[PDB]
């Protein structure tokens, strides 16, 4: 149900120009990971009852970014500012959802579809929509799907996005990467969870309620098996969580 708007060709041009500029700042400053929480924050707080909150630029708005589950993510609007400053045409909202696509990209993941025309919207939605990571299956299903109207197998493939990065102490107080190889988009996240806790690795309590959920325990099976179908249901879900509220919701 998407009908995206129609942006000028200079527009356009900046978008493919950013994107290049993108692959080569996020690799350089190895900051794939924070850059991916960075777009899943600005996109995760949409409700599609009031078609509120979404992917609208708001999260470089102080009062966004002081959110407790956006400690952190100041770092990463403050890395994109002088880049995004070269394409003063292109609105945040699509920049840092531009951001995100990219360092799914550049980790080695799918090449997620982007179409650009998100506009900047003046006010952040209200704090407490983004999912806790002490929490369960029915609070997953209450975010990702009462709230942003996303699917089970888009709960499931969103949640590899831990595939990539790492938990700091200072930010929400977990510690640690989820994976050995955590600037490799790839499915190992899958890979550790079922296996185990292997020392060193982090899995939250968010993580480990896919392994007993009977509907998201055969996607986390299908995708440690399946590397190809991990990343086809994953493009799938970032393309519409990056899509929420936009270009009808
Ligand atoms: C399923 C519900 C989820 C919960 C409860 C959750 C929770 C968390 C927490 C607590 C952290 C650690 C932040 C820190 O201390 O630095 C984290 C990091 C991260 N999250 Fe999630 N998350 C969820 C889903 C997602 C989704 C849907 C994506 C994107 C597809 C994503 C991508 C990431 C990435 C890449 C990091 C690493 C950031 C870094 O390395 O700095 N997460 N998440
Ligand atoms: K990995």
């Amino acid at each position: 149900g998407k009908s995206y708007p129609t942006v000028s060709a200079d527009y356009q041009k900046a978008v493919e120009k950013a994107k290049k500029k993108l692959r080569g700042f996020i690799a350089e400053k190895r900051c794939a990971p924070l850059m991916l929480r960075l777009a899943w924050h600005s996109a995760g707080t949409f409700d599609k009852g009031t078609k509120t909150g979404g992917p609208f630029g708001t999260i470089k708005h102080p009062a966004e970014l002081a959110h407790s589950a956006n400690n952190g993510l100041d770092i990463a609007v403050r890395l994109l500012e002088p880049l995004k400053a070269e394409f003063p045409i292109l609105s945040y909202a699509d920049f840092y959802q531009l951001a995100g696509v990219v360092a799914v990209e550049v980790t080695g993941g799918p090449e997620v579809p982007f179409h650009p025309g998100r506009e900047d919207k003046p006010e952040p939605p209200p704090e407490g929509r983004l999912p806790d990571a002490t929490k369960g299956s029915d609070h997953l299903r209450d975010v990702f799907g009462k709230a942003m109207g996303l699917t089970d197998q888009d709960i499931v493939a969103l949640s590899g996005g831990h595939t990539i990065g790492a938990a700091h102490k200072e930010r929400s107080g977990f510690e640690g990467p989820w994976t050995s190889n955590p600037l490799i988009f790839d499915n190992s996240y899958f890979t550790e969870l079922l296996s185990g806790e292997k020392e060193g690795l982090l899995q939250l309590p968010s993580d480990k309620a896919l392994l007993s959920d009977p509907v998201f325990r055969p996607l986390v099976d299908k995708y440690a098996a399946d590397e190809d179908a991990f990343f086809a249901d994953y493009a799938e879900a970032h393309q519409k969580l990056s899509e929420l509220g936009f270009a009808d919701a």
